[PDB]
């Protein structure tokens, strides 16, 4: 009931602007530690009266000044009471300070701190990466702040309403470059006391969170070119990447991109630059600091003549996601994290825009289906799922925040989005987004605020809806899941109910909507697109949806609408003639959604497997790359629940059989792989053909890899393999090989100069057959001198895929969670092939011994594992037989 | 404290005689069930005054008669009280008659009774074996008594010494031949009920045991012989196998080892013929039945042309065996199962002496060094193991009795009775067995029994020894355990102390020998035989084993005694010297004694791991069968401590460089192949060098399976491997290929004629590399429709031993414990990997959930894998670092 022991900060002070000095030693102690020295000032209004400063601090060591941990002073003649006594409370990461009277409500005050800390290998706060350049150790200062480590640098109010201005100096080697959000302010000037140092100040920030400051100290080179809005982009990375080219991909779109979302939200970017800089260790794929952004190396650097297509779309869209956050998160905030999509959802939806804007040739817009879509709804089927909005109240501290940057918080974010464009039409949309961008520039917002200004647009523009926006969107927003619309086509009937994997599961969320939506139904009738319809109750009736003779109906062109979709097994029938008939007919978004549904929909028990896996004939004729990714997913938890069983081998005939086609067309087109398909979407096909055939046993597949890679290793500085190629030629010939293989991919791996091929071998090496060789491997990925510390779960997590290494990785983390803890994906990873009653009490085992230990921010992981295996055990009982039987009898 | 609630019987009745009539319904009834319906009078002695008659019964259902489930009669004028109740008590399996009044002490009565029990497919009692004779199902009436199932066939004092004559009758369809221990009395008369039925009644059997009975009905033909001590032999199986020639080799070889010990023994075979015969479902190798010696197919059927070499030389052991135990066993029986050595310590150790006779050239009784000695020392190195004679009070339930039919009782009875014959020499001991079989034919012994007639011998002879044969021998025989025998060869000191592997564990069972021994030594000095020696003392010293200069010493010539021998590090290293320069001066036996001792003394911590290693260099020029053995099985416990490891890789590779030459000299003898060596150790050594080149890699020899397995599957009907070599060329092709091999090989298992093919092929199924097929195949071990009951739990131990099978099937054996039980080499192989925390509380758990449904049999299995893993543990931390480093060195 103390203050100091509530996770929320109270609201009775509120910072007003900032100055810190940083000091990086990239050089370790006597104690073989690299540390960092720094002082701040905070300049903040009292709002409320009260006797205590209540401040956050993380891992941070004070040093005394006029008796005490920090100095309390007036302004403006303000007169504040004398110091008592301050603590370090730990679980709750502040500072207190504890004062001999009240402060006054609307007076400012100034607190001055002088602080140490670790700049630790944690890749969080102010951190250090590493890297070589030869022989010589290079050692860089970094940040990474989201969502609650500015705290670790220097004390802070620190959430995210509390926006300031910052006033940033950086004291450096006189040999490295400091860089910071702003511009320099000035030159830089040499430190008095040790000229070998230079005293680097930066422009005063604009008002921002905490959560967006950057500090970094290196010798990184750039590339430059002034973007046409007039802001300067700069690339940097280490000195190698910047003179072999590898940041010039980035130039060539950074700034248009920049320039195309001002333009598209009439919303100008507001600061002189934008950095874009890559550093060697780094947690997430990038962060969005404002004016600083970062990225791992592999998000960020590029080369034409060793990455792949599919890496060089992983940097345009990465770049584009962390340039709308420059809008969306830095400009205008989240008020407080439980609101988190507002942020991830606009950044996960609006990457596609900027980066279909920078290649126009390449779709990208529609793997949102794919890549947002299909993505979230797996997760969102649970009965352990949240809603996008979570209550502000449940979400207080950073094991609560972290879990939230998940599949829901970005994936469903976007695809609600998407959702919204698509009913409102785009030209709506914007408008609605420029208004709310406009308004509330430099302060912090709520979903109702969002709404609001989609409403105005809407009341501008006459649009007719069944509601407001608020009322639609709040059933999308505030209650977890989605809806199975179920279409009876003799009668036209629709009707809806929240979509749970497992029937049986317990939904102990109340929802103050009943689990009810309001529906945006976009149709085809034979092909042809039919009125829009608005489902707003459980069930209706609609000639749109009635059916005679041979008509088929589909809901949901190009899946637009966050809904998964039945049918009457008549109509299904119907669907099914058409992809025998003429696939074409049916526009290649919704084959992939008819696939996935009904794959779905068969879990659930709405439909007989037969009907989804019937649904999968016609790929034998299938060239495009979404509906064969589309079923392929689906077909991993068949994999996960049946790669253990007499199963498999009917169902590794079965892929087999359906991929010999493509795996030959292709062949023949790329003239005996010579070549790559010159469409995007082809290229993506050709890999997925190829993994499919050599994970199913297609001869003439293995032969290829095999030789291919053997090809390599008698030529190791002439790699024949098409950088396309080389994740799925890795993996099988490990897979078909033994140790003279591993020992070769190991070794390119440890010698590797760009992060995509270290990437593509690390993942390969997960492949091998044999258990002795995984073991040795999961013992590297905890070595970080071997496997970059920012790669250990992702390793990991590549050896539990492997059937092989499910048993090694479970023993493995129920074996060292203690050490592992204290010293979400992989809990994930690790329990997603359980279908046993065994497993099962091995999970609850797991959950019961390390209870005091805690989870953290796997916990709602654990929850979701537990219900999935529960679901898994009954699933298997209930589908092993017939699943068998169909396997062996559609093989052949 | 109720008689009838206590396991032994009471001493107050003896039975005399028996007559039992029973027949067989070999088609099932109304309710599908196979039953047996049956009669008997047994006559006994009361020797105590008593009301109760208590008297063994298992799973019968008796037929009223006068009132009662029994009639009870007087003998020779007694005049029993009258019946009151009588009660079925299932834990300890009687059958209680409370009388009205008391019986008279020396005075005899007779019991008859009516009964019915399931001709069940258990293995156990009279139970039903089942083949098919192309598409007619043929049923097979049989028995197995031994130790405690002759009471599930009728009521009877089920004891072995209470010996007793039994006239059995069989009454059974007149086209079917009954047969019993004895010949038939007189001729078959038709059932006058029924003349479709015979009645057929045997001669009287000598006094002997219940467990001893056998009662078989079935239509099998014979091939017959008189052998030369007048004797009828007749060898009985399925009439396809007679026809075929299959009983042909059992004929060349039982009458001559028959007679040949009859002769050695000085003791006559007193029956009018012993028939051998072979039963399609039998759970043990083969049961010694007085008259009608019953065997697995796999132990007494031959086929010249697809039976291997191997196959040969377990029939004339398995025969051999069987005939020892007419004289130790059936003529003279243990008094009580905690003696149970007396029966099969000796039949282990005289089969070598009768299969020597029947095939001379092929040097047998060598092996017993690796098939005895070295087979038991591992499980005598522990301080769970158990003396050679328990004390008779802890021996009690069927559980009890069950788990005396291990290594214990056969293999350290064969070796301690090895020893016994090279300290006695040959000649007086077999004048001392002569003197012990004359004087308690047609008795029961205890293990002091034997020492007297041995003793009488020693005595005759004027042998002098350090005491008597009873105080050298208790020390082998009520203690368990073995020494370590320690040499200086600076001084000449000897010392003893008891073996074990864990110098940590906890040895709880005291010995008043207080684990010291009295240890006849044999010894050679640079390869001259010296002057015997006996340590009776804990340390001693002599000039026998003080070296100077360049000779050496090595105890226990040819492993004649029960014990290890460590040497201090010098003449360690003249011993690898000499191993280096000449290995021919040390006779084959103690270049296995060298390897095998010092990788256990390692385990125990008296040598360093790499002394044991360095033993194995000279193994590259080493063509002997049985040093390679030796050393294959001692790294048998390396591969499943570190097979899961780092350290695999490097051991897989000095295995591969230590086999090479050897294999490629085979493969040059051999004529590529088309040949295989005349001796017998030769061609062991050839299938040795095979197995080991294919498991460690040597690419020769995975092309050679590969290739000759392919030639098979394109031509099925003319096998090209010779039968030697299939079980290896079976398994390494499996591994080596995938589902179409695996398929193949079950269609021919599922299809084969022969018990030895079918066995190759069952066991190489296990050897799949796929995880998803060692499952299917586990399911498949459980389907008696697919396997044998009798072969299921050694299938599934196959599955264990393979790497990927692990932990398929310790999941297993956790999950359906109850279900196994309720409806010991099991916990063995399934445990012997474990190495880790993980797994030892795995076991402690499985302990813990399964203590109520008890662990039978397998109790102290158990306990045993508890001491091993606490062992591997500290073992493997202790190790892995140097062992990974020597492999890795030393493989180059
Ligand atoms: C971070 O740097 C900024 C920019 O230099 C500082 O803002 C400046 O602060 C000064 C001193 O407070 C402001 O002048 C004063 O304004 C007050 C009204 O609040 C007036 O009563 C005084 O007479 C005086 O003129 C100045 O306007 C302001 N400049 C800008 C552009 O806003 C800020 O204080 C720094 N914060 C910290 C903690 O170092
Ligand atoms: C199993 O069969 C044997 C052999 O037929 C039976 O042994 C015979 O039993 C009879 C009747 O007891 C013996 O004759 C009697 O001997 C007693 C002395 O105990 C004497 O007082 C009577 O005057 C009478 O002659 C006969 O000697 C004996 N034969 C042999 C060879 O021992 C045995 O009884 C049968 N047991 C059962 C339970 O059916
Ligand atoms: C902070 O102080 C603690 C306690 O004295 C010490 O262990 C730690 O090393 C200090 N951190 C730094 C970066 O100096
Ligand atoms: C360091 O300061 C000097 C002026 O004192 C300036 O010329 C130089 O560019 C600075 N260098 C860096 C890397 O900040
Ligand atoms: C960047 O754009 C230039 C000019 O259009 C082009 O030549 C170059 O190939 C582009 N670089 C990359 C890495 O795509
Ligand atoms: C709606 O129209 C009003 C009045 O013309 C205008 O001022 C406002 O900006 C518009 N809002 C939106 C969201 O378009
Ligand atoms: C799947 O197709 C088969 C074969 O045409 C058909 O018999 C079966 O009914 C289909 N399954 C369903 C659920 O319609
Ligand atoms: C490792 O990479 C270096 C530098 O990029 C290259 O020169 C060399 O060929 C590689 N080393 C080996 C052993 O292949
Ligand atoms: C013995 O009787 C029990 C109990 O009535 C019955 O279940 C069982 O089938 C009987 N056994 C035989 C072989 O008839
Ligand atoms: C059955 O009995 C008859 C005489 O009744 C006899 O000739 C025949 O050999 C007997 N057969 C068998 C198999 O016991
Ligand atoms: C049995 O002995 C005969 C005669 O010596 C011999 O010809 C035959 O090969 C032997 N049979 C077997 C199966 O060894
Ligand atoms: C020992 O000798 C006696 C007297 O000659 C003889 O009767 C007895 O059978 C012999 N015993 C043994 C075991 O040789
Ligand atoms: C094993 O042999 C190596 C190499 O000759 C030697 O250095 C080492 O001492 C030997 N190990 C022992 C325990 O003698
Ligand atoms: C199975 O064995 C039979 C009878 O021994 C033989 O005739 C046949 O060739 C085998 N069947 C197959 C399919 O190989
Ligand atoms: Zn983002
Ligand atoms: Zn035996």
């Amino acid at each position: 009931s103390k203050a100091w022991n509530r996770y929320r900060l109270p609201n009775t002070l509120k910072p007003d602007s900032y100055r810190v000095t940083l000091r990086p030693y990239l050089t370790p102690n006597d104690r073989g530690l690299y540390v960092f020295k720094g002082s701040s000032t905070v300049r903040f209004t009292c709002k409320e009266a009260t006797d205590v400063i209540i401040i956050h601090s993380k891992k941070l060591n004070y040093t005394l000044s006029q008796g005490h941990r920090v100095v309390l002073r007036g302004v403006g003649g303000s007169q504040p009471p004398d110091i008592d006594k301050t603590e370090l409370v730990e679980p709750t990461e502040y500072l207190v300070v504890h004062l001999k009277g009240s402060l006054v409500k609307d007076s400012q005050y100034e607190m001055d701190s002088e602080f140490e800390g670790e700049l630790a290998d944690d890749l969080a706060g102010f951190y250090r990466s590493e890297y070589m350049e030869g022989n010589v150790r290079k050692v860089v200062a970094t940040t990474q702040m989201q969502a609650a480590d500015a705290r670790k640098s220097f004390p802070c109010f620190d959430e995210p309403a509390m926006k300031a201005e910052f006033n940033i100096t950086l004291i450096h080697p006189k040999d490295l470059t400091a860089l910071s959000n702003m511009l320099p302010k000035g030159p830089s000037t040499p430190l008095p006391e040790d000229p070998n140092w230079n005293v680097t100040e930066f422009h005063t920030t604009p008002k921002m969170s905490t959560y967006l400051l950057a500090f970094i100290v290196s010798e990184f080179d750039y590339v430059e070119k002034q973007a046409s809005n007039g802001v300067l982009i700069r690339i940097w990375a280490r000195p190698s990447a910047i003179a072999a080219g590898h940041g010039d991909y980035a130039l060539n779109v950074t700034g248009p991109i920049l320039n195309f979302f001002a333009g598209h939200y009439d919303t100008p970017y507001p600061l002189p630059k934008s950095d874009q800089i890559g550093l060697p260790d780094f947690n997430a794929g990038a962060m969005e600091n404002w004016g600083l952004v970062t990225y791992r190396e592999n998000s960020l650097l590029f080369d034409p003549l060793s990455s792949s297509s599919s890496n060089k779309e992983r940097v345009v869209t990465v770049i584009a996601h962390e340039l709308a956050h420059q809008w969306f998160g830095n400009l205008v905030t989240i008020e407080w994290w439980n609101d988190l999509w507002l942020n991830e959802g606009f950044a996960s939806y609006v990457e596609y825009l900027g980066a279909d804007y920078a290649e126009p040739t390449w779709n990208l817009k529609d793997l949102m289906v794919l890549n947002d879509v299909y993505r979230v709804m797996a997760v969102d089927a649970l009965a352990s799922s949240h809603p996008l909005s979570t209550p502000a109240s449940e979400i207080n501290t950073p094991a609560q925040i972290s879990e939230l940057f998940d599949a829901i918080s970005y994936s469903k974010g976007a695809s609600v989005l998407r959702m919204l464009s698509s009913f409102l039409s785009e030209d709506v949309f914007k408008q609605g987004l420029a208004s709310y961008l406009h308004t509330f520039a430099y302060q912090n917002t709520i979903y109702l605020n969002l709404w609001d200004h989609l409403q105005e647009a809407v009341n501008n523009r006459s649009i007719q809806l069944p509601t407001t926006v608020r009322d639609i969107m709040n059933r999308w927003t505030l209650q977890m899941g989605f809806p199975v619309i179920t279409v009876d086509t003799s009668t036209g009937t629709l009707s809806q109910e929240h979509f749970l994997l497992d029937p049986d599961s317990n939904v102990t969320r109340p929802s103050e909507f009943n689990y009810v939506w309001i529906v945006p139904i976009t149709s085809i009738r034979d092909g042809r697109q039919q009125q829009d319809y608005w489902l707003i109750d459980v069930r209706a009736q609609n000639d749109l949806f009635s059916t005679s003779g041979n008509e088929w109906v589909l809901l949901n062109l190009n899946v637009t609408g966050y809904y998964r979709v039945n049918y009457d097994e008549e109509n299904w029938r119907k669907i099914q003639t058409q992809l025998q008939r003429d696939h074409s007919a049916i526009p290649v978004i919704n084959r992939a959604q008819i696939i996935n549904d009904a794959f779905n929909l068969a879990s659930a028990h709405k439909v007989p497997v037969t009907l989804a896996l019937n649904n999968t004939l016609f790929l034998i004729e299938e060239r495009q790359y979404m509906p064969w990714e589309a079923a392929l997913s689906s077909l991993s938890y068949f994999k996960l629940m049946f790669d253990r069983s007499e199963v498999y081998g009917p169902m590794k005939n079965y892929l087999k059989k359906q991929v010999t086609p493509l795996f030959i067309h292709f062949r023949n087109n790329t003239n005996n792989w010579r070549e790559i398909p010159e469409n995007l979407m082809d290229q993506y096909s050709e890999v997925n053909a190829i993994s499919t055939a050599c994970s199913n046993g297609v001869p003439e597949c293995e032969e290829m890899v095999s030789g291919l890679f053997k090809q390599w290793m008698e030529n190791p500085n002439n790699n024949p393999i098409h950088p396309n190629l080389r994740s799925t030629v890795y993996c099988n010939a490990i897979a078909q090989g033994g140790e003279e293989e591993w020992d070769f991919a190991w070794e390119q791996f440890r010698n590797a100069t760009l992060v995509n091929e270290a990437d593509k071998l690390r993942a390969a090496l997960a492949c091998s057959k044999e258990l002795w060789i995984l073991n040795r491997y999961l013992s590297y990925t905890l070595n970080p001198d071997l496997i970059r510390k920012q790669d250990a779960t992702s390793t990991i997590i590549s050896i539990t895929n492997n059937v092989i290494g499910q048993g090694l990785v479970w023993d493995f983390v129920q074996s060292n969670w203690k050490k592992l803890f204290n010293d979400s994906n992989l809990i994930q990873a690790v329990t997603r092939r359980f279908s046993t009653e065994y497993e099962l009490q091995q999970l609850e085992q797991f959950k019961k011994d390390n209870e005091e230990t805690g989870f953290g921010s796997g916990t709602r992981a654990l929850e979701q594992a537990l219900e999935k295996t529960k679901a898994n055990i009954k699933w298997v009982k209930e589908n092993k037989e017939v699943v068998l039987q169909w396997f062996t009898e559609n093989s052949k």
